[PDB]
């Protein structure tokens, strides 16, 4: 599926990767968030960021003990107050 | 607060249901079902080793040191081992 980010347009095509600003594989220092995507279920790690899932904030997380919310509601992704939009 | 699986009732921060489903463990042993988290006044599950869902939607177990959580957006179709499970006051 692709994620659009305000201006971004990203592929995601095999179960996730790092989000960066402007998906990478590697977790470097100046990536936002995690995407995990198995199943058919998509889960979100914070890392840098303010995200929300609905009425949700997602909790950061260090790379060692990781934080993934399922997420529930996959039409009220916001990162940074700027929505985040998934399409197959 | 309280959480009713099948016969037994425990009290709950949150915890670790234990294989009889008597108590919330503070620390996860080898032999406890599932984890309950508290976070923001939300109830959060993560899967250990029981057959978990919610509503429609199967819960994946997860290792420590990778949890995925699951909110429970639905109270009312939480489902552990084919066991009902009932949160009350």
């Amino acid at each position: 599926m692709e994620i659009q980010f305000g201006n971004q347009r990203c592929r995601m095509v095999n179960s996730g990767g790092f989000l960066a600003t402007d998906l990478k594989e590697m977790e470097t220092d100046d990536v936002l968030v995690e995407f995990l995507n198995i199943e058919h279920q998509l889960f979100i790690r914070n890392i840098r960021a303010i995200v929300k899932i609905a009425d949700t904030t997602v909790l950061p997380s260090a790379s060692d003990k990781k934080l993934l919310y399922y997420v529930f509601d996959e039409t009220r992704v916001r990162i940074n107050d700027t929505p985040v939009i998934f399409s197959k």
